[PDB]
């Protein structure tokens, strides 16, 4: 009679509604874990995310109240988009923990960096990494977090972007990923719409390296090996960050920049035909005007949707969505925790 029942997947408990059956893990980030079920009721395969207490911390309640508003507020086709959402317990005095289910896609997109790609499959990856990124800010809403593991794909190419982005102390041993920031992000200048495309671009650069593009332990390593390959900024960009990071930057070797048929050149791309060598200039222009580090000098999504190597996939009623208040503040564990068990309850 009761409606919900325990599996122990790896370590964690998932005790999830009777319609999911057949539960297996397939993925794990760190705001919780994730598995592949079939939902009876629906008659198809799910992805069912738990997230253990998300009320413990500042960090993991502004993060799971922002998601669990944005996905009832935001739709798209490059959007994941929620399907239930429900937790085990009864009352607000019990609440533990919530289930996100989502529609199951195949892998994530560190799988497939680590593929081979022609030009079809990567210009319609990037197409839709677009897509989905001007309904974002056609929704006020800027990720600035972009990143691989939170990017699923099907089998027919189709993408779809998991989390939201950015709003910080973590009491945890996993570690965050922040190769994909823009410079902005890493140095703390403010950003505009574009501050997305940096994170595009250290994606689209690492499907043709297949390595990371800007590596390092903290932001000290990792703004060496922005300057070490595209160069040091010109100074307009310099005068725009703050006194003191601008005396740090500025204070660092300077380095004239290698040229982007160096960063990424011909052995890397598919060059064996005519359209092959074209397609293969065509995305190192891209990835030139992606990959820069003045913010007011990078090209903009829409004009990277009109670009030569992404506008063979234009379509009218699939680059852009209807535009769908504001709920950032601080609260305590117990404030944060009604909030959200609220946002469950809907
Ligand atoms: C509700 O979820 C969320 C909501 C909000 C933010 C994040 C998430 N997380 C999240 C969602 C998804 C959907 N798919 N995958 C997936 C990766 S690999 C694979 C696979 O191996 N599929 C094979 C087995 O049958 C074909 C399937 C996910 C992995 C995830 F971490």
């Amino acid at each position: 009679d009761n409606q919900f029942y325990s599996v122990e997947v790896g370590d964690s408990t998932f005790t999830v509604l009777k319609r999911y059956q057949n539960l297996k893990p397939i993925g794990s980030g760190a705001q919780g874990i994730v598995c592949a079920a079939y939902d009876a009721v629906l008659d198809r395969n799910v992805a069912i995310k738990k997230l253990s207490r998300p009320f413990q911390n500042q960090t993991h309640a502004k993060r799971a109240y922002r998601e669990l508003v944005l996905m009832k507020c935001v739709n798209h086709k490059n959007i994941i988009s929620l399907l239930n959402v429900f937790t085990p317990q009864k009352t607000l005095e019990e609440f533990q923990d919530v289930y996100l289910v989502m529609e199951l896609m195949d892998a994530n997109l560190c799988q497939v960096i680590q593929m081979e790609l022609d030009h079809e499959r990567m210009s319609y990856l990037l197409y839709q990494m677009l897509c989905g990124i001007k309904h974002l800010h056609s929704a006020g809403i800027i990720h600035r977090d972009l990143k691989p593991s939170n990017i699923v794909v099907k089998s027919d190419c189709t993408l779809k972007i998991l989390d939201f982005g950015l709003a910080s102390f973590m009491m945890t041993p996993y570690v965050v990923t922040r190769y994909y920031r823009a410079p902005e992000v890493i140095l703390g200048m403010g950003y505009k719409e574009n501050v997305d495309i940096w994170s595009v671009g250290c994606i689209m650069g690492e499907m043709v390296r297949h390595k990371i593009l800007f590596p390092g332990r903290d932001y000290i390593d990792q703004w060496n090996k922005v300057i070490e390959q595209l160069g040091t900024p010109c100074p307009e960009f310099m005068k725009k960050l703050q006194p003191t990071v601008r005396n740090y930057v500025e204070n660092r070797p300077k380095y004239a920049g290698l040229t982007f048929p160096k960063l990424f050149p011909d052995s890397l791309f598919p060059a064996d035909s005519e359209h092959n060598k074209l397609k293969a200039s065509q995305a190192r222009d891209l990835l030139s005007k992606m990959l820069v580090i003045d913010p007011a000098k990078r090209i903009s999504v829409d004009d990277a949707l009109q670009h030569p190597y992404i506008n063979v996939w234009y379509d009218p009623a699939e680059v852009e969505a209807p535009p769908p208040q504001l709920d950032e503040r601080e609260h305590t564990i117990e404030e944060w925790k009604e909030l959200i068990y609220k946002e469950v309850m809907n």
